């Protein structure tokens, strides 16, 4: 599972997503150390509020069912340039995967960026400045 | 399937539950028309904000993979009364499920709440107010 | 202050809503035992799950003032019916409100429903429920 | 208003916050460019999703009285180092100031880190991404 294939299989979650307000459609794959792949897609609320991301969705999938290791989330949708994640989903991945964890971006057209946890939030609030 | 199994469905998917700064954790198990069963738990993050219920990490997972028609959910948590879903969990509810799905709400010591999903948000915001 | 002039307040407020992504403007105005009255209207964000809306936008600006104390709540928005106050708002109001304070929805065209804190939300899940 | 004075501006906040939860009080101050300084806090709800940040809360007032144009934003928490502000705040930052506003970040034992909006976020998901 290179970060080719697991581009495709972000490509194939994007399809699943319910976005009828924004008409934005967003896929993710996430992949664990055991080489297991959970996809996720935005899901859209008329309260907008509500709306959840596809990389969450991913994740949230994934801790839920168990697997909490990591190694890659690739990240896809039609923008200009590689997708960017909103701040809600750099939040969850800085508590939810490891710093070293590869994040791919990448839209419809071929555009990547690669970046790890760390760069993707610099600093990132965390439980430790709780305690 | 009954409400009774999809109870104890819901039990054990509350010990997924990743909630270090609550302590408080919930599970929920969504049952489709079809009979398969989608298990939740909450997924807390270091900026509250960004916590994620067992509800909606449930039918986040439903969703997702392509499962829309549900019947039943179950919701658990050591709660005196039967767990009562936060207002956020009963707006995407009111959005996902259609008012017909019967939502089983308990705790730890058999108490048990039955009501559907018309009766969790009455009147609910929806798509029909946007336009 | 009586209800019709709260609901003038909400009506002004919805005016300085910042909604360029749904279009649909929400104003608010929260009314202290005081008689002092906090203006809220929805501002929104690319990243839908960020959006927030008028109820609370009111409520934050009163609560950061020191002011905790209210009598009245009034919402408005261009909806076929009186608005309905999202789940999640309906949440933040059931914490920061007592339950005897009076919420009076309406629209554009007359249409008035009026109903109490714990009838916009009964049972809501609250701090008890966690201790 | 330098940073410094703005820095005591938040550090009053602070003590408005109503975070019976985490026990963890955030303040921030917005300064417009006309001056005027807006005081925002951490508003916290037993449905931890609901939580609001001090950095939106000073943002939210701020724009619903009608200013938009800022020019420097001060945050404090009791943090080991300067508060960093999680990705909700960043995302909303991100899309209510221009990328030239400078972001100050403090704890309470005088470290402090300041930065622009753009480097906050770098690269964050915007308006022009969805058309
Ligand atoms: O973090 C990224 C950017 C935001 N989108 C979302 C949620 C929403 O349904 C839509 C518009 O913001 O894209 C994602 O799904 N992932
Ligand atoms: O809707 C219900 C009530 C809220 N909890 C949550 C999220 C959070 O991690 C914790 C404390 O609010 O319980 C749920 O998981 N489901
Ligand atoms: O609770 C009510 C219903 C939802 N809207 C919002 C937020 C968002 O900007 C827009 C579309 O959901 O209306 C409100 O402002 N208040
Ligand atoms: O962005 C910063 C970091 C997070 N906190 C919050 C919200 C919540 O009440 C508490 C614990 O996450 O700190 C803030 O208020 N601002
Ligand atoms: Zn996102
Ligand atoms: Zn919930
Ligand atoms: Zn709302
Ligand atoms: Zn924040």
């Amino acid at each position: 599972m290179n970060r080719q294939e697991l581009i495709t299989e972000a490509l194939k979650a994007r399809d699943m997503a319910y976005a009828p307000y924004s008409k934005f459609q967003v896929g993710a794959a996430l992949l664990t150390k055991d080489g297991k792949v959970y996809r996720g897609c935005n899901i859209e609320n008329a309260a907008y509020s509500m709306c959840n991301c596809a990389e969450r969705t991913a994740l949230f999938k994934a801790v839920s069912e168990g697997d909490t290791e990591f190694q890659m989330l690739a990240v896809a949708a039609d923008t200009p340039g590689p997708v960017s994640p909103c701040g809600a989903c750099r939040q969850v991945i800085s508590e939810l995967c490891t710093k070293d964890v590869i994040v791919v971006l990448t839209n419809l057209q071929g555009q990547i960026k690669e970046m790890t946890v760390e760069e993707l939030l610099p600093g990132a609030f965390s439980s430790e400045d709780l305690h």
